[PDB]
């Protein structure tokens, strides 16, 4: 009946989202460049909470600190204009040829060096204009051949870098957290940390953990084939979720960032029933390109898709968690016994428990099923709103 | 010129690897069944280090106490036999109907509870055996569609059974330790802790961190198409590669366990230089399974091909890296600076670096080529044994 | 409102999906082994309008002439008395491990003949019970390893197997049509003809081409990662769809055999689109497996699962297509202009056509937007029912 | 010893290839632009056979017919200078903004005109050179959303198109063949005729058949999971392999063009031992990327690395087949016998044959090993130059 959406949804799109030109790999721009202050006033016009950006989308490259001046004021007065907000900023660590091999892991040291400072400029301005999360996405970082890359070593400077970020930001006495995003490959051949579950456990090496969570993408986690849903779980299971990208992809191939919704549209629906039950609230980051088939009106209609499909989802994930005869349900599968204690009763009861091995029955427990298919078409059927 | 492998390699075989009749989803078995005593000294005369087993490998499932006594004394006496060694064993969770959602992660609080304790039977023989460490594949748990589990409650669970294992084993006093193997589908849909970062990530937040290492399968990372090389790393990086299971696999499709060498032969040869490299001293267990095309001879073939391939790879790594041509190509790769710190200087001491950023010719840098195309022929011709 | 099958919608199903007990490569059967006769019965009482089967699923491997006799009686009585029909059969040339390196193009000459004679068997049988459809897997013709197989040679088998079943059934006047199934791989490492194209292009090499077809499966293009709806429009415009098997699939990787409408629910709604635009008349076969998870009732809701989703997905293709706004976008988009030919003019006018080369405006032509993401959040819309 | 490449090798590469800048859909170009003479040169000097174009790589877009006369004079002087041949060029048709939404099947109409004019202008070109095969790769053909396209009408307007070019060329008297090259996505989501079945299929509905064959890439059957040398076996089969793209791929993601060796080693020498066998005489081709880490000097060392694997792989192929041990082991395998026909003696003959089904002892035909594992271990052997 009604799925417009509001500032108070916290729909967010990064500048180069809408901004994409068109160029891919064998074909020219099909669109002219658009003007940061154009996008936020159309992105305030659909209903949008606010942007994102790379300090590269934002000041062009080589700017000098007069010309960045005045970049920074007509975005602030363009922002002062609508009322929209800038939850989070990222640095362009992989346009410039002197990234063809990585900014934090890049073989050359002086490389590294120059990649954190340029990183650490751009937190500054984050700051400034009110950035809460920080994100890392490490496109370079990695490797088309095996010799190439010493991973240790090259962990040993991820690490370094990420540390050294955590010092400046707790010697500014800044209210920022960093989010590292993960993707397995493109455009290097394989990049480091390339799924939300690397990405953690390279977290919990770093020597302030509190200040590092994950910003996953579903087309990133989709491009290995993987369970976004499942992922998204794993993060907030270790409370690490603090951002998060919302696209689609059609399966293994190029990363093709579609607008929200298109793709695999199972695993859309599954994402928001667990973000909206789990209470995930940061922002709802939009990461995508309108196809090179558009013109200006077709990239704005695709804008506005990712976040009326987000709104329909919503609507039908909360109608099937409402649903009596879904909650029945999940109660013939045993979702409510999942989530009771193995042994409560602690380690030693459970060895003198005879009923748990001795005199189990495990041909009658065998016997008994799962009726998942049955819930699955419940969900089928909501998500389609066909119930009967 | 001599391919030939001694119990020194410490190459190690399941039961259930050379033991597999050929029982596919679309097929009867092709083989007979081996008595696993057959296969100790089968393995024994090919020069295999020892072999590792799930408790139902060696006791049928169902045996009474006595039956099951013969058993181990039967293989104990093998052992004894032919000096084969039991580095690991592991549990089967997956075959038994019961464990139709899982072992851990069942929906149903008394399967669980069973898992458990048959679980815990197992480790009391891997010790009394002397095996270093216990594996734990859980191939039951995840699901195939997306209402049947919360995957957090499922995480909940899946630590709460790890722990319970941890208090055991140190309250028995036992010199043992845990690997968690991990693989993204099949036979669920989607498996809990789907790739060696989820692991590692999970591994974290267990009350004994400690004890639990990951015990990663070439084949299962290549199903989510990622780099097998680079995930070892990265577990080496975190101290935490246990265990190893060495096979062959062709891309993503379903896993299909061939022996090492076939599938990605340039992973391999990536693979064995960055173990030897590290000095990696646990056991090059093979789980693989030869193909139901073959008889008895071919299955014999195939396990002593896993060796011969490991050796063959292992020599070409050693001469890479001993070429002084490769030497000299890795120091114009730079791959020396990648092993040396960003910013051993310190934080402030980056910020006031004017050749870091002020002063930084990007472009000059820009223009250095990386000579990795180089590198990667010279490690091509070391492969194919092709050096002029 | 009302998505109850009745047999006009041509719903069929093969003994082998509700009746798979769930045995899989690691563990046991968890359901028991069906008769026939209930499968009948019970499918006819959901709205089914026949089934399907695979000889080695209604008469016992290895039966008598008399036992066969009673087998194919019984199931006769149980189609007389539910009016259920039988349009397709085909043959098991998978299971035995006789076929373990495939029937038509094992490399043993025996092996081949055996299954040529085993296959003519049931195409009898078949004629009999009234099939209009014999279809052909070939899920062991492949191979694991590059030597094993000469690609070239094994062609030349499939040839001559498939003349000879030509020669068979022209020479007995029946009136049958064959239909080629393919699947990339599983359960050999790679299956000869792999994909709907593949098989398309080798029926051309056939003595009467005019009696094979494709029996196209959707799980199966989706293991390749291909776009199933575009595979089954080649299909059609080649006039080769005789069959068609309904199922659902996760990506690239283990064939799941999923309930239609799980697994990629916009391709499958892209496909019922194209089927009832297409006029497609044959029935409607789905090729799934109950998951193992079931029990008995968890079956036959799985199965009206699939019936089901193809009503609901057809009224929501229908919807769209009749939809005023969506004939106006379709226009939009140039659709209408893609179904006109290039040059009915001729090559000759074209080539002194200016305006399609000296004179056209190519900048002018490449501003045009294409209004594809307005039309797809349309078909999104219809999809959810959400159409505003 | 000695795997130097000569002129007599057919060795190819395009003008594209190691000319490509280095822009990838994230990052600028990392070299500067090659002028074709400089290329043509620097090929000769490797012991390039001769180089391939598309229109666009050799006449900058745009050019008067003035500027067009002096471009193809200074390549056909560098031509004369080196004796560099040009066996085959194509068209682009999806850089320019214009082809946006493809060429042949573009839904605009006046597109399509300009498409096939653009196209006939350059094989005007291409006999004037002497190339003997005509190359389409129709990489803007396709969609990314289902209602963009309708699959059917596209087949009919590349059906068309492919029937102009045909009546033009024989009106013309021209020698030359056109190849199709297929490639299942990037950069549309999913690509017309996607793989080599599906070209070879297509090319059968043409009004002259003979005139068009396929042009395979490695790379690109490799992004569908398929077995590439399988696929190139059925081409040959059809007699429709008129040309050949070589190049390396690590699996399915985005198309990485890696030097010819890399990617998948197996897969390569099973290639070469196919091409070898089959006396396939036409070019070897490579279309392949040095990748933008490398300056000019690692594009040549790249190119040079694509000639000297495949001399490499084709001794070792050699070796293999020449082997005594081999050639009695591919008799263990029965391949031999799968050259054999299956019913020489004809339907008959078979039908009354009591050996093939009433009398064939199945059990002892299925105990009958295949032997494939030893044959693939000596083709290991074989390929890494270890044979004892
Ligand atoms: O694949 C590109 C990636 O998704 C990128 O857009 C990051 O999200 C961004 O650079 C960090 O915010
Ligand atoms: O895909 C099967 C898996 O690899 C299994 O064989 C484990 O390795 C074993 O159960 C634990 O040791
Ligand atoms: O992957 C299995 C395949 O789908 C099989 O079920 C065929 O459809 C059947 O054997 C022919 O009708
Ligand atoms: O993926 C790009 C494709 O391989 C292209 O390079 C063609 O080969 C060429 O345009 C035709 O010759
Ligand atoms: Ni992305
Ligand atoms: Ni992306
Ligand atoms: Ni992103
Ligand atoms: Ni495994
Ligand atoms: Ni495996
Ligand atoms: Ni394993
Ligand atoms: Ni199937
Ligand atoms: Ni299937
Ligand atoms: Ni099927
Ligand atoms: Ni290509
Ligand atoms: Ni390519
Ligand atoms: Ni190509």
């Amino acid at each position: 009946m009604n799925y417009q959406p509001t500032p108070e949804d916290r729909f967010t799109f990064g500048l180069w989202t809408v901004g994409w030109q068109g160029r891919d790999p064998f074909g020219d721009a099909t669109r002219r460049a658009l003007d940061p202050v154009e996008s936020v006033r159309r992105l305030a016009e659909l209903g949008a909470h606010g942007v994102t950006f790379h300090d590269d989308d934002l000041i062009p490259f080589g700017s000098s600190d007069s010309e960045r001046e005045e970049h920074v004021k007509r975005f602030r007065q363009a922002l002062d204009d609508t009322g929209m907000k800038v939850p989070m900023a990222t640095t362009n660590l992989f346009t410039h040829p002197v990234f063809k091999d990585g900014g934090f892991t890049a073989n050359d040291r002086d490389v590294r060096r120059y990649a954190l400072r340029k990183t650490i400029r751009n937190i500054d301005l984050a700051v400034e204009l009110g950035a809460e999360t920080y994100v890392a996405w490490g496109g370079r970082e990695g490797a088309e051949s095996g010799g190439a890359k010493d991973v240790r070593d090259a962990l040993d400077r991820m690490k370094e870098a990420f540390d050294l970020l955590g010092e400046y930001v707790t010697s500014q006495g800044y209210d920022i957290r960093f989010a590292i995003e993960p993707k397995p490959n493109e455009p290097r051949g394989d990049i480091l940390l390339p799924t939300v579950g690397h990405a953690l456990a390279f977290i919990e090496r770093l020597e302030r953990p509190e200040l590092y969570g994950v910003n996953p993408e579903v087309g990133h986690e989709q491009m290995a084939g993987l369970n976004f849903p499942h992922g998204i779980a794993q993060a907030l299971w270790a409370g690490k979720l603090f951002h998060i990208d919302l696209n689609g992809q059609n399966g293994i191939k190029y990363d093709q960032d579609l607008r929200f919704g298109a793709g695999d549209l199972r695993a859309a629906f599954w994402l928001v029933d667990l973000l909206e039950s789990a209470g995930y609230s940061g922002p709802r980051h939009f990461d995508f390109k309108p196809p090179r088939t558009e013109d200006f009106d077709g990239v704005w209609a695709s804008a506005a898709g990712c976040m009326r499909n987000y709104l329909i989802l919503k609507e039908r994930a909360a109608a099937f968690r409402a649903d009596p005869e879904v909650q029945e349900a999940l109660r013939a599968s045993r979702l409510d016994e999942l989530a009771r204690p193995t042994a409560a009763d602690g380690l030693q009861a459970l060895l003198d428990d005879r009923s748990a091995f001795e005199e189990f029955d495990v041909d009658a427990a065998a016997a008994r099923g799962m009726a998942f298919e049955r819930l699955d078409q419940l969900a089928m059927d909501h998500l389609l709103g066909a119930r009967g």
